[PDB]
């Protein structure tokens, strides 16, 4: 009922419940007591079957995570130390030897290292599929099917995939649908209003805002948070969130929807900017009218986002002579900082893959991504346009 | 001269940093930034390619972290050291790393429940085959390892029984076959045990616990090889599991380790005084304290721990029914999981830390109904004595 | 001279000094050593002389210090442990027994018995004078006037004073004009642009943004922020910042320009919707063309502002009873939250007047005032109606 | 009353009024809301009658002061930004223009710059006297003396005054008696216990141990707390202390008995090198038998301290070349750190005194002075030894 912006400053917190704190306190504490050992057991027995109880667990990561399954519209949130620890506790949970998991063609090079190099030499079954190409997902589908994993859009080209589609498939075969939903934010795209089942953010990145903090977010059913938190979390990966970071966390999401706001009309004027430049061949950006998926971007995302992929025709050369004259955009990995940021993999970043599987799944040469962050437009102009002027 | 290895005190506080290489400051400034960025785009595949390869000097790795590493690597006397989000963290990192379908893990008779749970409900689920083995019984070891056998994985003292491995003994029988020897060393830390100098290739912590000392973070350290730890950092941490540490909570881990010793040697003489009282007390059956000679293993605990620990694990005449009535009476000591805290702590096992076990497993892995584990704290030992002396009377 | 959020963002700092770090890390370290006992000698004998040195300071602080110069335009910064800190550190600085100095009509609370209860006690003369009326402080102008000191706008009423035309009367006679910024912030008005000679802030409002920081600024030349370091705050005050709280500080600052865009919208929809409705008697707000001194808040405020003060018809028991129906705005002092806040001044803000004081000095019975904060304009505009209703 | 040990561990929080939570949550909040109006403005009268509210007070800052108190055996705490901001914060308070205020004859620099060129320019009179002859302190007592302040042992050479024959004294005339129990803390020295009114500490040093924290404490009695809390802080210093700040004070307050106990040890054993150095003229240490109070120190201190204060028979020459060699000893200013380090007061530490103040109230040219860590002593004999060599 209230609107986004209240939501992410006041959800699940009540003042009056708490001295009258008007920010809630830090649970800075790694343990917490009971007033009998009979109430002590019975924490842990309800636990011991599979029951969450807001007793032995942190105030502050339960506030954080109430208020992530507001904004995403899921019934249950879980914290967690790093985006990897919330894909990896949750694909733990989810699948054992035999099952497969059908993936998006392109993924966050860690994320493939973790299927491929993983949880993939433990015995489950991987395939990649076009995750926008419905019959070739339907014609990939077999019972081992458990799980569905992609991320729209798909770092770093931007390929969109159709969650509603997906989801419909999906329902067929009782398999769940995890997305990974960091590039947009809850603000953005709200993958579980379009059927999916999970979705997963590394919290590092637009959430934080601030390039401070490293945090992971599932949202999702209350049955399968209970197990991802219980088995994937306790047992699987201990990747157990800091409460000072997740109040850091909790004070970003206070000014997401500002942020985002403004990441997206400065990444806007970038990529109108870009798209008409004679060193560019080619551009993906989904707010550009010529974005192949342009239609199906809109009925997911409210706003075309912050990031922008592009190619220079003098390829891998002509990549790094922008990259280098670049002053005001930082050279970096990592994404979604007030900080604007630029790499250019074929100065290998997206290096979890061997150059065949960069090939094969969708990753190039002349390839530049960049964050764009929240400077002034006209000086992130200036310094983009100087940089393409030294990339001859 | 200059080649005697400074004290043990002097590097928990100063090991690896010097305040000339950071604007004079003494204590190193706090690194929360998630991102590094490079100065040219050459300088940054230089990092990534070669991070790729299979080793880790990716100077895009967190200076605090860095400097936390390489204090634990020296105090226990490793190569290496890794810094994660928890003891958890730690232990799954670790494993994942070392073990795939096929290989067979040994293990020690009695785990941590999470610990535990994981073995049998996590990476046991994923064709690893497990087995348990009493790691005091060098025989029983030894008559236990097969082709397969990849990973001995115990604690010592083992919680919550405080039960003994013989780690050098461990690891000669390791090296014969080939087996990585894993030891969580949480409960003495590297002030009182240091497994790798026993021969241990790699050791765990809950850093969460003495450690930190405080009670204010979650932590884990993993201490080994270069070769092993970079393996661990880049599979097990970066790509398993995301266990990653907040240098927030890296630097509070810090501090806490600068009393590491002074905190350690109070713990130690309020849990010998404790269990001397306790031992001569009507209402207790047993006691289990390394310090006492009545400790099934002294002689081992004597050999291989400078001090005795933290950590009492006793039974009251009544089963569990006056353990909960004793429990229930103390007003000093709090009743409350983990160890290794300034603040007393009593709790009990079968119903709490070890809840993971079924009953039988329990019974069959030497955790008993009526055993009542505390970690002795650093408040004033008359105080302490006090409230376990009223604490007895109220459980007759 | 790139835009005010890009300096907000990066200035200062450059993270090829500091081996990459994207954010710069927190020097939290009471002290720091030297290579020499020379060196250390050295940099005591600067500040004995009068000059400040960038080793013997934090880092941390000295960044936060050098980005909130470039934001007001000033030459020089200091960070302080609370606005008060800022004010006390600067005004015993700069005065001395028999000095004068002239100060706005009305003041904050703790700077009003500060000056009446704490300075003034020890023989420095105060008057007040309307900073609006030019002719009046020419006037009360004396050869012993040393500091002129007002807010603008000044609460709770919102009363602008002419800051050019007292700066011009300023240098004339000699005196030195220190103004609290705070409502406005370097992002809506730079004071120092205007002639002023220091600007203080209260930086656990706006400037944080959050709530969960208490800090203090001052900007100004170098030698008058190097007197009131070394001497104010060093000596007399020891008002002294954590550099975990500056980092904070810093951490708002990135999106002060976002969010003040944002309370400055909410705050115009919320005063245009108080002003046609029956309850209300009269509301002060900047942006409001009926506004008293509209032409010289617009010459002075590039945006009206995220406060608004009103009054109710029905007085103090309206009062009462509309700030007793809040179900979403805060019963809290304190502004310059994302969380939306309303007071009663009179039993609170400015509890340190006495009761001829509040009516002496233009502090009325049955005033609100309301700290617009980021929620949704919707949800903000329902609690208002609802609890207008109320107040009936 | 439970043991020292365990008060710094426990005293004032039991985990079951805050949800079981071990640690106590951190309340990093600027302000706290109300439920009603009538209820806020019941705390802000309470205020304007000199009573201090738990409500609009910080709950993390007053455990601190709860547990500072408890450690002293005072009634109260006050937590602040500084040991400045405690010292200052108390003066305004206490004193007024023709008040006379008795000094130790010698002070920790910035003290006396605060006494001389601070206070002392608004109209309070100061007078020097030595705190150790009671005989001069009686002749110069006068019914204007409000304040004695001193410290005990005195920075930098150690030299003490006899606490409860100075409240006698102060008990005879009316005056009020501040000690400075920085170099002590409550764990060796109680002055409260021996008839001072007040204590004060830079909480920086010992209390903290870790060199990581800036911070100031004041404990005494109600009355007198309440009024420095409500005027010295409120509205004289705003010396605010972070909430983030005073958590961490408490951790290291809970092992302070541990830390102080390894301080002594490794002291007394330096100490005792120290006197059989060739190099060494004269050494300052209360716990060697020379030390000229030394009965007094036995009486007064539980064990003599981590400070040592020593003269190089070189002079300053010789001191500067000892410093220069320390390789494990840092040169720093400050002390109570697990670190050890050395400084020359002098030019650091007493660098706000002129040549000749030095040479009047007892600061060598050529005293170096040591705060002796938490290392192996071995080691730091070792360090030491070769500084000694060098020194020549
Ligand atoms: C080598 S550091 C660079 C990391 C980048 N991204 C992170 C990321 C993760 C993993 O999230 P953490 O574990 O919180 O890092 C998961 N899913 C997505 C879509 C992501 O973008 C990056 O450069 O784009
Ligand atoms: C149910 S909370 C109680 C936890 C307790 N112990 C933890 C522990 C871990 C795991 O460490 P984290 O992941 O940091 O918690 C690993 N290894 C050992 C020998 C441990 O004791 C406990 O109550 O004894
Ligand atoms: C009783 S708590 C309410 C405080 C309020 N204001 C603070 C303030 C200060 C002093 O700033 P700190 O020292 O940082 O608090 C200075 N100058 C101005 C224009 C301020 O608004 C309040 O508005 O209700
Ligand atoms: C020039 S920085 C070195 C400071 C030193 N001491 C400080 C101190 C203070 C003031 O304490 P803060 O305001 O917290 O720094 C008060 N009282 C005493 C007995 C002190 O020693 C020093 O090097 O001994």
């Amino acid at each position: 009922l209230p609107g986004f912006a209240t939501r992410a400053i006041h959800h699940g917190y009540d003042p009056q419940d708490h001295g009258g704190a008007l920010v809630p306190p830090v649970y800075q504490t790694a343990t917490f007591t009971f007033p009998t050992v009979e109430y002590g057991a019975a924490c842990f027995a309800g636990e011991q079957a599979g029951h969450f109880y807001s007793r032995i667990s942190n105030p502050t990561l339960n506030l954080l995570e109430a208020r992530m399954a507001s904004l995403e519209g899921g019934e249950a949130g879980l914290a967690l130390a790093s985006g990897m620890g919330a894909i990896t506790s949750t694909l733990w949970t989810l699948l054992r030897p035999g099952d497969e998991v059908l993936l998006g063609n392109t993924l966050y090079g860690h994320t493939f290292a973790f299927l491929h190099h993983g949880i993939g030499e433990f015995g489950v079954k991987l395939r990649h599929v076009d995750m926008a190409d419905l019959q070739a997902l339907e014609a990939a589908m077999t019972p081992a099917t458990r799980v569905i994993y992609f991320e729209s859009p798909a770092n770093p080209n931007m390929h969109m995939a159709d969650i509603a589609g997906v989801a419909k498939i999906a329902r067929k075969h009782g398999a769940t649908v995890v997305v990974d939903n960091t590039y947009c934010t809850p603000y953005l795209q709200r993958p579980l209003e379009l059927g999916a089942d999970l979705v997963v953010h590394s919290a590092t990145k637009y959430l934080s805002g601030h390039g401070d903090i490293t945090a992971g977010i599932v949202v999702g059913s209350q049955a399968l948070v209970d197990r991802i938190r219980l088995q994937g979390l306790k047992d699987m990966t201990g990747a157990v969130l800091s409460p000072h970071d997740a109040a850091l966390l909790m004070r970003g999401i206070k000014t997401l929807n500002l942020r985002m706001d403004r990441h997206c009309a400065n990444a806007q004027v970038l990529a109108e900017f870009l798209a008409r430049q004679p060193q560019v061949e080619l551009i993906h950006y989904p707010g550009l009218a010529s974005f192949p998926q342009y239609t199906l971007a809109r009925q997911q995302m409210s706003q075309p986002g912050g990031m922008i992929a592009f190619e220079l025709k003098g390829g891998i050369g002509a990549g790094r002579r922008f990259m280098n004259a670049l002053q005001l955009f930082s050279r970096a990995v990592s994404l979604g900082d007030a900080e604007s940021l630029a790499q250019h993999p074929a100065s290998m970043t997206h290096s979890s893959y061997t150059p065949e599987e960069r090939a094969h799944y969708g990753i190039s040469e002349g390839l530049v991504r960049l964050s764009v962050g929240l400077e002034d437009i006209d000086d992130l102009l200036a310094d983009v346009q100087q940089a393409l002027k030294a990339s001859a």
